[PDB]
């Protein structure tokens, strides 16, 4: 009860801003979890003995990939911890307690491989869920860990706030699934504009927290320019890996995934800031003003993608 974490003074310093970057010391990344839990939730939240023990389940179902792997899950809650912290006052004690768990469970039990080609595998996980597959199986994975002996964190929550904490999750989750990013942005951004955007609106609310979820999933983009281009690598070896597998299905995978087309990855770079990061960070900040530094940093890196092409790198 009277038991803080602490980090050295240099991370207790730099978690507190957007780009920090959690490093490589896998040992600390449960502490850093537990630490951001404690500061925007409050020490209270969790049984400590329950909440190290839901962390370290978490953490034995993420895989040994590239990219979709425990330093990403602890990566995306930072991100999230970031903009509750900056957003003190616009959130409810059971949103910031479920978005965090929501972060460190969205990614749960990933293979590398995306929807697309679960479909052409023929995957089993493909016939159980028809869309938003893998996200649909995070979800699941997330609430067989909850249901382990020892590992409900929620258990002193009544009967009806531990059915909105799961309903905040799965919704969190399945925001997760890039294809449904596109839609609840536009629909945003109307909202935003036309002046009818209210946070009082739970269905408002879930749109608003589904962009949040693409905004801290993305963070890759948002960080110092050699955090952006080393994550970038780790990125490009999955893609690559499920575009060899699609070859072995006979089927010629898109050129992201075609690692005979490594030249094209700057343009390729190009087209993603354009196209979902930066019109994600701007519709974030137009409705949670204080997240503007995500957006800088987005733009920043767009620039020195230009910069790559340009031959000056
Ligand atoms: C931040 O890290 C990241 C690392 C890799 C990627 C992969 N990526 C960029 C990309 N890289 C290439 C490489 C080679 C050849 C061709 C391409 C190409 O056409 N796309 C996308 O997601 N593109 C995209 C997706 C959706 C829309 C709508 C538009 C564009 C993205 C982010
Ligand atoms: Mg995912
Ligand atoms: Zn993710």
């Amino acid at each position: 009860g009277l038991m803080q974490f602490t980090l050295p003074v240099r991370l207790c310093k730099e978690i507190e801003l957007f780009h920090f970057d959690i490093g490589p010391f896998e040992n600390m990344w449960p502490g850093i979890f537990v630490y951001m839990v404690h500061r925007s939730c409050g020490t209270s939240c969790f049984e400590l003995e329950k909440l190290c023990r839901f962390i370290m389940s978490v953490k034995k179902n993420y895989r040994r990939v590239p990219y979709h792997n425990w330093k990403h899950a602890v990566t995306v809650a930072h991100c999230m911890y970031a903009i509750l912290q900056n957003n003190h006052t616009l959130f409810t004690d059971l949103e910031r307690k479920g978005l965090l768990i929501a972060c460190l469970c969205h990614d749960l039990d990933h293979r590398g491989f995306s929807n697309s080609y679960l479909q052409k595998f023929d995957h089993p996980l493909a016939a159980l869920y028809s869309t938003s597959t893998m996200e649909q199986h995070h979800f699941s994975q997330t609430v067989s860990i909850l249901q382990l002996e020892g590992h409900n964190i929620f258990s002193t929550l009544s009967s009806s706030e531990y059915e909105q904490v799961l309903e905040i999750i799965r919704k969190a989750i399945i925001a997760t699934d890039l294809a449904l990013y596109f839609g609840n942005r536009k629909q945003l951004e109307e909202m935003y504009q036309t002046g009818s955007l209210n946070l009082n609106n739970q269905s408002h609310r879930d749109r608003v927290i589904g962009l949040m979820m693409t905004a801290c999933d993305l963070c890759s983009v948002t960080k110092l320019w050699p955090v952006t281009k080393l994550t970038a690598n780790d990125i490009y070896a999955e893609f690559w890996a499920e575009g060899d597998e699609m070859k072995k299905l006979g089927i010629q995978p898109i050129p992201m995934m075609d690692r005979d087309k490594k030249d094209e990855v700057p343009q390729g770079q190009l087209g993603f800031y354009n196209a979902v990061a930066i019109p994600c960070y701007t519709t974030l900040t137009q409705i949670l003003p204080p997240t503007e530094p995500l957006l800088k940093a987005c733009r920043d890196n767009l620039s020195q993608w230009e910069k790559v092409i340009r031959g000056e790198e």
